[PDB]
């Protein structure tokens, strides 16, 4: 089933919570919509510049990112709650080594990688 | 259980069937022994120059590695039996990001982070 899924325990609500600031910081910088935000969650994915860049602010705020500002897939596993880990493990299987000229645009392959490879438990805030 | 897992299923056969021939190669091109292959397989961690290099030479007979001869994970991870596909990737989930200054360094590397955090799955032949 690909249909997201979206209830009480799903997105786990305490990583809901720790990423609202950095929302806020992230499309506070980038000028994103709510709504480029809230498709790419929940509906098709699409392509979106301030969207890509969004989405690398958002690793570089979480501290998941490597001294060149590149993912850092583990730094990342650990910060996701462990209720998650297994999930999170299998959507990141085949999407380990990103692709593209920008941080941005590398921000966006891993989550466009991800969204293809799990869409009901892909979800972006 | 950290005791290495030894019997008529585990590791899977018809893999070490399809690694006799790269072990003749690889054997052949590095110098290493069998016995120290055996004992870091099954006893503990070592050091030795030439199984590094072992290491190293299996992973690019077995063409799993990119364009510079660097461990590619996904490739490897589709080599592998699905009987091992779990096991590997819990294996490997802290184990992504390669360090050394050689192709065999980074092999070495590879194996010992494996053991590391599974030495019941972990073999080499
Ligand atoms: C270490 C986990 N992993 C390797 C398979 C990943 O790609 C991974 C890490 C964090 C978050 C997501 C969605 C995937
Ligand atoms: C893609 C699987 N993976 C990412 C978690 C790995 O590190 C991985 C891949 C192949 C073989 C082993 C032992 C680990
Ligand atoms: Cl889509
Ligand atoms: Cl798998
Ligand atoms: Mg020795
Ligand atoms: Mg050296």
């Amino acid at each position: 089933d690909t249909t997201p899924r979206r209830d009480a325990e799903y997105p786990p609500p305490e990583l809901l919570e720790a990423l609202k600031p950095l929302h806020d910081i992230c499309l506070g910088k980038t000028g994103v919509t709510e709504e480029a935000i809230k498709k790419f969650s929940d509906e098709e994915i699409h392509e979106d510049e301030k969207l890509k860049c969004y989405m690398n602010c958002l690793f570089h705020e979480a501290k998941v990112v490597d001294d060149n500002g590149d993912v850092h897939l583990e730094k990342l596993h650990d910060s996701l709650p462990s209720s998650m880990h297994d999930i999170a493990m299998h959507m990141g299987k085949r999407c380990l080594y990103p692709e593209g000229e920008t941080l941005c645009d590398k921000a966006f392959w891993l989550h466009k990688c991800w969204k293809q490879s799990d869409p009901k438990h892909y979800f972006l805030v």
